[PDB]
């Protein structure tokens, strides 16, 4: 708006009260965007005595109970408090004192309004150094401020480890750990106690700042043991929201986390903020352009939580999708599926999927499908896996066969059936299992539910008709109006049914071929 006529001639004086350091949890005194300031419009060229002793009588206190320390900022980027000698600058301008800071901050020490009271503790200029101290509590994972102290540059470390348990309730005699807080993201342990402040300290100077905390075992149960780890994970912090993929619409709950992070961590983080296993929780890689659930998170990831937000342009919404599970998500990531046919007790067909071990054997998905079904009433208890193409019977699969093995099911279909009693342990000397197919007219032409039948030598062809059709229930005359033959590679010839006995090798291969060619039974009738 309008500027007056001589608001050049003014400056902003920010006076900010050690109240203000109480409770910051970042590096140095406060946040620039929560500190509360008392606010001075002065000259630029009144001098400092009388910003002094007017400021004395605003806030009450006599000018033996206050002192002012600039807040300047270092070549490192931090902000600190810093020496103003009153006998010797009292008469420099505020501007000049301001080094042209407009909005000029300057901490206000005053002695504790609870007296008045004894004056502030004179400072020499050149032997002494104020000293800020901050508590590091690791179960809570918290900053405690902790005041500052006036101390001789010769004082030795070793003798500031009573004040500093005074201030932290902590009992005299606790063994501490110490640090220069130097800038955000260096947290530099002091090693040795029984030296001097300017020798222990890097670059002594006034605002500087010791962080202590307990050595104790117990901080070790810590997620930040130290406050060093403390201020690493502070300076890499960043807010993310999750979103449950599953959930439509979810707007999700933030949670803070620190780009440092691994897979295990973040993982565990949002698993107790759901209150779950980590490992039964599935993540999802952004999809990089717009909001949406990406590629699966592989449970062993390499990278950090920053790999994952690269994508994120510098003020999109960091979000992040998961989906909860039913199994630990290695086991999630090694199933797969492998649907067949069920053919059940009533010669019917089922879809169904089953999920073994991808490293298993037959045996593991036969078993795992008579975990599923209802097996026959009084039948055999025992499963077999058959391989079937174009409704014909090609192969019967061994139990010791592995899984990843087998031909995909891509038009190839695999079915799962219960062993009938008469072929649990044939004859080994007479009997015969043969595939039984039904193709119409030409064999080639082929369709309906194969089938494995056991055939006796001797036997007439009356009692393999009669056995076929108990298994196969239809009208007599509607089963009589049709033929069979016996197929091998195309070719066909059918059996006289009036008075044929069964030879085995008519149904043999070649002997010592175990091919997959063999021959087999076909059923010669209409399909529908
Ligand atoms: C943040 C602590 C708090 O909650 O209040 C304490 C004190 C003040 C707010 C102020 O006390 C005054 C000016 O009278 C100044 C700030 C502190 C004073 O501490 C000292 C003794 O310098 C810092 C905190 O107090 C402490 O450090 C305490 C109580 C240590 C336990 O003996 C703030």
């Amino acid at each position: 708006g309008p500027l007056g006529s001589e608001a050049h001639l003014y400056m902003q004086v920010q006076i900010v009260a050690e109240d203000q350091f109480c409770g910051h949890q970042g590096n140095d005194m406060y946040d620039e965007e929560k500190v509360k300031y008392t606010v001075f419009k002065v000259l630029k060229n009144s001098s400092l005595a009388e910003f002094v002793q007017s400021l004395s009588q605003t806030m009450g206190f006599p000018q033996d109970q206050i002192r002012l320390w600039p807040m300047q900022a270092r070549s490192n980027g931090t902000k600190r408090p810093a020496m103003l000698d009153n006998e010797a600058d009292g008469n420099k301008t505020m501007i000049e004192l301001s080094d042209n800071e407009n909005p000029w901050t300057i901490f206000l020490e005053t002695v504790d309004p609870e007296l008045a009271g004894a004056t502030l503790p004179k400072f020499d200029k050149d032997h002494d150094v104020m000293l800020f101290l901050k508590m590091y509590d690791p179960k809570t994972r918290s900053l405690n401020y902790c005041g500052h102290i006036y101390t001789p540059i010769s004082c030795k470390i070793r003798d500031l480890l009573p004040v500093m348990c005074d201030r932290a309730g902590f009992i005299q005699d606790t063994s501490l750990i110490l640090y220069e807080e130097v800038k955000p993201n260096l947290t530099e342990r002091i090693q040795d106690y029984d030296v001097s402040l300017d020798k222990a300290l890097d670059e002594l100077m006034d605002g500087d700042i010791i962080v202590f905390q307990k050595d104790d075992p117990e901080n070790d149960n810590s997620e930040l043991p130290t406050a060093k780890e403390y201020f690493r994970d502070l300076y890499h912090r960043v807010d993310v929201i999750f979103c449950d993929k599953t959930i439509p619409n979810d707007p999700g709950f933030v949670v803070t986390l620190s780009n440092r992070m691994n897979y295990f961590q973040v993982a565990k983080t949002v698993a107790q903020r759901l209150n779950t296993d980590p490992m039964l929780l599935q993540f999802f890689k952004s999809q990089g352009y717009r909001d949406g659930p990406g590629n699966p998170l592989r449970h062993n990831y390499e990278g950090t939580l920053r790999d994952l937000l690269q994508f994120f342009k510098p003020r999109q919404p960091k979000k992040l999708y998961y989906q909860q599970l039913k199994m630990k998500i290695t086991d999630f990531e090694n199933r797969r599926s492998f649907k067949c046919i069920w053919l059940n007790s009533q010669f019917r067909e089922e879809e169904i999927t089953l999920y073994p071990d991808k490293h298993g054997c037959v045996r593991d998905l036969l078993e795992e499908c008579k975990k599923a079904v209802e097996l026959g009433e009084k039948a055999s208890g025992k499963l077999r896996l058959l391989e079937i193409v174009s409704y014909k019977i090609i192969g019967v699969h061994q139990e010791d066969e592995l899984l990843e093995c087998l031909s995909p099911a891509t038009s190839r279909t695999f079915r799962i059936e219960e062993i009938p009693l008469d072929q649990v342990d044939i004859d080994k000397e007479n009997e015969m299992l043969v595939t039984v197919a039904h193709f119409h007219k030409e064999v080639f032409g082929t369709f309906g539910i194969p089938f494995l039948l056991r055939i006796h030598q001797g036997e007439h062809f009356r009692e393999v008709m009669k056995r076929i059709q108990s298994l196969l229930d239809i009208q007599e005359k509607e089963f009589e109006k049709f033929k069979f033959a016996i197929v091998m590679m195309g070719r066909h010839q059918y059996i006289n049914e009036d008075e044929y006995e069964v030879n085995l090798k008519d149904f043999e291969p070649q002997p010592g071929n175990m091919s997959h060619p063999r021959p087999w039974l076909g059923l010669d009738h209409f399909n529908k």
